[PDB]
């Protein structure tokens, strides 16, 4: 099925990417997968792009992407890590050309889920959530859970 295997994509690169990093994987979460799942049907029948109320309380992380077409799990995986170019190690914190990378790398975040849906007219709205919510600005905290890749 379609959404499975959108599922195993974005978990297998998040992991990946969290290996790179040197902090544990991630699992995949049904009830997360399901909400994220009824929030990308409410966004794509808008078409409209905003955070949800779980997201803006700091009950969930959250990553949201867009494309007019139907977007492989890979390519949303690849897509937010890439900000990792606008994100500067000596100067730990938020920006909003970096929170997804930032989200997806956590320290701290153990669990996710992901939901992609179409839109009337074809474009594709996809949504991840993450627990425990990262992210957080307090002082110390990027520095803590947000580590520079090795190889
Ligand atoms: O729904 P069932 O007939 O009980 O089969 C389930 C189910 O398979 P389906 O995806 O077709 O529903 C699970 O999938 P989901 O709940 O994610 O949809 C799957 O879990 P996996 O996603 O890891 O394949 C699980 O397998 P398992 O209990 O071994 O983790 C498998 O159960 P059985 O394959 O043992 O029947």
């Amino acid at each position: 099925s379609a959404s499975k295997q959108f599922h195993n994509e974005v978990l297998k690169a998040h992991n990946e990417y969290r290996q790179k990093h040197g902090v544990p994987p991630l699992k995949l979460c049904k009830n997360l997968n399901r909400e994220a799942q009824q929030y990308s049907e409410a966004l794509a029948s808008t078409r409209i792009l905003k955070h949800s109320p779980e997201s803006s309380r700091g009950q969930c992380g959250e990553n949201l992407a867009w494309a007019s077409y139907d977007q492989t799990g890979k390519e949303v995986a690849d897509r937010w890590y890439s900000e990792i170019k606008n994100y500067n190690f000596q100067q730990p914190g938020f920006t909003s050309g970096t929170g997804h990378f930032t989200a997806m790398v956590w320290k701290n975040t153990k669990k996710m889920g992901v939901g992609k849906a179409s839109a009337s007219d074809g474009s594709s709205f996809v949504v991840a959530r993450y627990f425990p919510a990262g992210n957080v600005v307090n002082e110390g905290f990027f520095e803590e859970n947000v580590l520079p890749p090795k190889k």
